[PDB]
DNA sequence: TGGAGGTGCATCGAGCTCGC
DNA sequence: GCGAGCTCGATGCACCTCCA
């Protein structure tokens, strides 16, 4: 997919200044592309003036211009939808969930957060034609609530080898909002040896709950999380792989909100919101979404991932 | 385990620096990985220029990057799971109280919070092949019921010499949300010196629904008690002990839901919903894990701790 | 027992702000370890700069840290246990009512709680020896059924003068909620002078259910109801004094549980059920408690207080 | 007795406030004192400043602190006892009806409750030495079997002029529960120019029954009726009269309990059981009492009122 | 008598809410002074607001506050007494049936429950000086007993003519236990009209034996038979008319008591027990009064009504 | 006479809740009119919406309100009675036997009430004129004693067509209390369409003494007793019928009073106690009547029915 | 530049004779 | 001249701030 940083030291630049790029983050001609002015400045070893030469050549390798929407419909036939192991949540989303976008995934305790992107590091391993994305998996945990046992159920339902399955799973533990924002740029250099096709990040907002406390720290609380956001749409149109974020809820005492205020619900392209039914039966609801209508689905946690309920 | 904080003077920190992070609670290289630059910053005689050496210095000590779902698995392979005392119970948990995650056991009153926090600090002191931690416990009790009688009455089931059982439990009387929090400073540089395998705190909340009242406090009391809970879950990677903390029940007037909101729901892994059965028999129900069935399971509470119904 | 407020002056503190805090209700050093930070922000000539140095000092005269298990099993064996005058009743709590804990006696009328507020009136001024606290009684009634005469004829039984012993009954009648707990504030002032081994609140609900009438002031009923139980403890934790509250039931229509909701039951370690027997003979149950197991044990009130049936 | 609310102008309360204190029911110091901030923020011109200024000046003119055993004595010996007309029920009551307190009688038809109470009534207004509490009597009859030839049959067997008899009782008809409980703002006005000696509910629980059918009402019920019980208590405080409330009984079918629940077997100090014996003769039975002993006594209902019987 | 309660329409009420009062059946401003808020709320276009307004006004048209005794006393001296047509039963009954209460008459079969109502109907026609009420007589029979063959000769024993005294008897016949109180409404609206004197209800409890069968139907039967007892006793005291119930017997298997339960004995005001003596003499016996002494009499059933015996 | 449930078809309800009413027992209006919300919620396709809708459009098309004595006095002078066959018997009745009441007829064997029974069978289809009722007979019996030869004997005696006789007497045999329960239903539908004069019920009781046997059984077999003679006076009211059941007697053992207790002793509007005299004859007595007086009368079983002895 | 859930209450209603 | 036991059903209640 995505063209190597490398190409820019053919067309004109010195392999010095992109050995400097990489170790800003930049490893892959779009990176570069889709940034401004200002991200390359902040770089030591470049100047105004190899600015405008680095963006210039990395302007004629990436098509940055106007375009039909005639051909836009036809690259977005060819996005893959990665199944959710429900029938009926892939009915909801009307295929699965969507690459090359972030989806947020919010509800309170036990609904499902966790467990949805259990059996997603696995549905994205699958071949195209079974739902699946074909590519590797990355599990940015926040919580310590990363279960490969639970990925081995997941992978015995689609008889895939669960040995295999495991190794096709990046993980990380991220400690505070620094660390998981810091996780990204090692997941940048990650996604360009292999192919990936989903990145988790659960959960997106857990840790900024705590490191940022009170009003009088909202403002940076709610900066670095755009940030963070930012970089999660970067590595969307960067690699095409699809993110999923997870969500935490918050009582409106005056019921129950996302947190992260209206940064993440812009930034979101698609959230669903999860509530509990009876049993081992969960409710998912389209809250937000460019082109899905607000339904509600039921779908069911097994013992061996999400699927349908049994009624 | 955990790596000491005297590791870093070494790797080329000045040593004063290092007293320095001692008294803001930092005793292990990994309880400074796991911090981000803000903490670090609080500290009067670290500037910013310490900071970015001092993490840079903890980060190569510390592994924080990614790594396979295969070789985590691994490592969850080797996660000691400490017997609750009841056969039922265990087959429940699939194996016991597990290490290095936070565990909520809630319920009405005399549903067993404090019986089931004495049999674990008594069994947590049991060799591996026995079902132990083969470690000490800590008991943060903030109610006055700690009985050390009930620790020599579960230490006679064992088979364990009681005058050794109960020097292997450090005990502390908490009075407020403050002492209860300022107890866990304490708790790190303990969890240094000798190897523990439990931390209980009985009860997490208790404190929390009076030195906090009403509404108009509700969202100070929510940002004191999700600090608690990080400082718990630090308490857990830094040491890989297990955290038992204890929760109390509240009625739905519109039957009974925990107290502490969505703060403790979110941070709890595991979640045990206690309520009485016939005499002295109470059911334990899966209120919330990642990677247990909601089931249910029968237990009692004997004069020897927590075991068995007799039928 | 406790260290009076004035060691604080002594210690680096201004005599005039000992003065507010005495008129704040903290007569003891230990009164005010054992308090937050908000509760000294609250007092008018009290910044947060002289509460930190107001704790602080009080923080090396209490031991507010870690100990062992050992070390609190030998505080525990020197606790006083005060007989309730029934042989049959104290092989049932083990020795008799525990002091530094708050005991609760429910049941429906004439089960016989205010008549064991009158014997054990009497029996705390009994010698050690003789099942006593060699202390003083303070008697909170709510109800205006307090009988001193009932006092004179317990007394009459072990052989003590009728007159000191109504002497050594401190009587207060709180008409509402408010007085209740304005009644304790001054009880603090008076356990400081004179030694006192029994607080008795009968009934610690009764005005609960009248001054706050319906489900609309629920919250502000149990708010009111648990900061009252928090300065029970207090009182408990600070004098040494066995605290027995009296309460009242309820008929589940839908067979009577004592009413309170959960938070007199969470902050009861004991509580006792008494329902009627034969004649003047009743039935006393163990309800909940950390060390005692569920039995039951049968008394009577005779002429002379509680004590043993006849057959 | 109690002092008129007149005394806190004096005191420095605005007599405009003073007027809105009265219109809401407070005639007396005392029943200011007694008071909660509740039940005074509740009237219009009456904020928060001025309740606490009000009740400040209301606390320094009732004693509202603790007191000796010993000097409670005193004033429980001085405590008047009105004689039952029967020198049988005069024993068993240790003295006869007692002022200050509640005191129910309760059984089935004809067994005598509305005989005693028209004995009651007359007896009241006997010098101390006969028995008497010498002062009027107050009627709240609910049922319309208030009989004054009832009274003057009593007022001549003690010699007393029937027609300054019933020049002494105060009579009020009821007619639905919220009538029965706007009667008692009314008796607190007429207790505070003339003195009384005794408030008659006859009965208290008889419109309950029916203002309030079915369990969908209960709660409502019992809220309401635990209401007026209160306000009698307050009388009884306030004033010092004997306050003798009249029950109605309901069979048990699963051998007849009093109706009214557990609100008027808490509230009740004393309650009386009458049954029916031989023709005239009835007995009465303790069956609640803080100094009385569970016994028995037979009485008779004359033509002259209540009195004991033949043989 | 009465005051009409068009009388509300001049104080200030809405002529459109009065008609609204008028279909709930109120048709008097007594009425509406006795009933309680609820009564009110309950109809249609009734508001909290206009329910004080109107309760207000018809407390200032009604006396409903205290009153001597010696006033009482008047009042009573003026209540009519119906002459029963036996010179033994008016002495038992110290004059007659009284007005503006309930009196009860139970008794076995052929007891002469329906004679004494067919003797009433016509007495209570009578002049006052001949021991009537002056006033025409309401019969709603619950079993088909009416017989107004029998009125006629009661009218012809007293010289009336039997074609006047048929006109003045108003004739309902209840089918059930609903109708039965449905027609209460109906006659508080021809009450108003006409002047009544004598309300029969024979029987008042035949129905209740089984409209309501069995334990599991008990608890809804005496809630309604409550009810219509209620609205007799509003009956009596907005007309001051005379209720006469008829009540039926059960034997006592373990000799005869009245049906009904708690719920008609309490309610009675004098209830009269029937038994058969010898051929066509009976005996009454006063089974309950507020002021009449338990006694017997002995009366006739003639061939012209309820008499005297021969001998 | 009766109006069919079909006209609350025209007149607002469908016509597949009239077949729902139909199949519970109401086949007129009146039978419907007569019945309680009660009655018509138990069946199945009736809500409570439903219920006050029927019974609304059943009120206005039956009078069910109040009438003057006169009017009820008229149309007690149109009430048939049908001739006994004994003109002694009719002297006693005072015209014979009276349609829309219950008459019972007790006494021990041979008494002469089966042979009543058949006598009135034929007598009930005279003409008017004749002493007849001008209907057709309804023969209920539970002994299996009913003799079609004793009708044709009756038959002869009044010069009646013996075939036609027989056809006009409808028969069934009730072998439990159920099925004389369950065949009354069957009874209203045949009433329905033909008209019927007399109903018989014989013996009422005599199955009840062995269907439910012994004290532990009384209350339901009273109960159920208690329902059948409900729907009899419903029959009686419904089509103006009537009803002639026959008792059973028991001896005193403690000089023969009829069994059922206090249950068909109220119910049964009129009472005839059967006795045996000389040879053929026997003697019948009122034992109970609301406008008969306690006589007795001879009279003699014949070859040809009831009628008068020869002296 | 959004953040944070809390808290139980209230009992009621009697019915049904049988067997020399 | 004396001994005999069994029977269940029902429901509704609201209010509460503060945060750099
Ligand atoms: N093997 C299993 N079989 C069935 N259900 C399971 C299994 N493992 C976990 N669950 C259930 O999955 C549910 C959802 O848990 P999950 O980890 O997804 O929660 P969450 O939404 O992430 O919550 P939180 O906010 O606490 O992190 C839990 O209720 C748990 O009982
Ligand atoms: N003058 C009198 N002489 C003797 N006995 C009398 C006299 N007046 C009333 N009684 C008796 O007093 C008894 C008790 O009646 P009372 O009014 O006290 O009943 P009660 O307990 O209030 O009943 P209820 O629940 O029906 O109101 C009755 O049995 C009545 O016969
Ligand atoms: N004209 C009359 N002359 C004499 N006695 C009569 C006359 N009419 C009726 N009686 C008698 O009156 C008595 C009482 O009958 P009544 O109708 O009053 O009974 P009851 O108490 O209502 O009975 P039940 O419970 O059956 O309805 C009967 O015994 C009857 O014989
Ligand atoms: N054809 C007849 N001629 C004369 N007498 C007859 C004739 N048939 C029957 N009897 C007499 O009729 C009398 C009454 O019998 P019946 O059937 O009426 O009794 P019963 O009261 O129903 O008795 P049981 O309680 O036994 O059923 C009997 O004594 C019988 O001898
Ligand atoms: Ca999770
Ligand atoms: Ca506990
Ligand atoms: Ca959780
Ligand atoms: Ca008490
Ligand atoms: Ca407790
Ligand atoms: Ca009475
Ligand atoms: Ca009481
Ligand atoms: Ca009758
Ligand atoms: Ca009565
Ligand atoms: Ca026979
Ligand atoms: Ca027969
Ligand atoms: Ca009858």
């Amino acid at each position: 997919g995505p063209q190597p940083i490398s190409r820019l030291e053919q067309c004109g630049i010195n392999a010095n200044d992109v050995k400097k790029l990489e170790e800003a983050g930049f490893h892959t001609v779009e990176a570069v592309a889709y940034a401004p002015k200002k991200e390359l400045i902040n770089i030591k070893g470049i100047s105004e003036a190899k600015a405008d030469k680095i963006l210039a050549e990395a302007a004629k390798l990436v098509p940055m211009g106007f375009t039909t929407a005639t051909e836009f419909h036809q690259r977005r036939s060819e996005i893959i939808q990665i199944t959710t192991g429900s029938k009926e949540l892939d009915k909801l989303l009307q295929g699965g969930i969507e690459t090359g976008s972030i989806t947020e995934m919010f509800g309170e305790f036990r609904t499902g957060k966790t467990q949805i992107c259990h059996t997603l590091a696995v549905t994205c391993q699958l071949p195209i034609d079974r739902g699946g994305g074909e590519g590797k998996a990355m599990y940015i945990d926040t919580e310590g609530t990363f279960r490969p046992e639970r990925l081995l159920a997941v992978a015995e339902r689609y008889g895939l080898s669960g040995s295999d399955v495991l190794d096709n799973v990046a993980y990380a533990r991220a400690f505070n909002t620094d660390h998981q924002t810091q996780l990204l740029y090692q997941a940048s250099a990650m996604m360009v040896e292999s192919r990936y096709a989903l990145l988790i990040v659960d959960s997106a907002t857990a840790l900024y709950r705590t490191d940022y406390s009170g009003r009088g720290e909202l403002s940076a609380r709610q900066m670095h999380l755009a940030r963070f956001l930012r970089m999660l749409l970067r590595l969307a149109d960067e690699f095409g792989v699809a993110v999923v974020i997870t969500n935490q809820v918050v009582a409106q005492v005056d019921p129950k909100k996302p947190i992260g205020g209206n940064i993440i619900a812009h930034a979101s392209t698609t959230r669903l919101y999860l509530r509990k039914g009876r049993g081992e039966t969960r409710i998912c609801k389209i809250y937000d979404s460019p082109c899905l209508p607000e339904a509600e689905a039921m779908f069911a946690i097994n013992a061996d991932g999400v699927g349908d309920a049994k009624d």
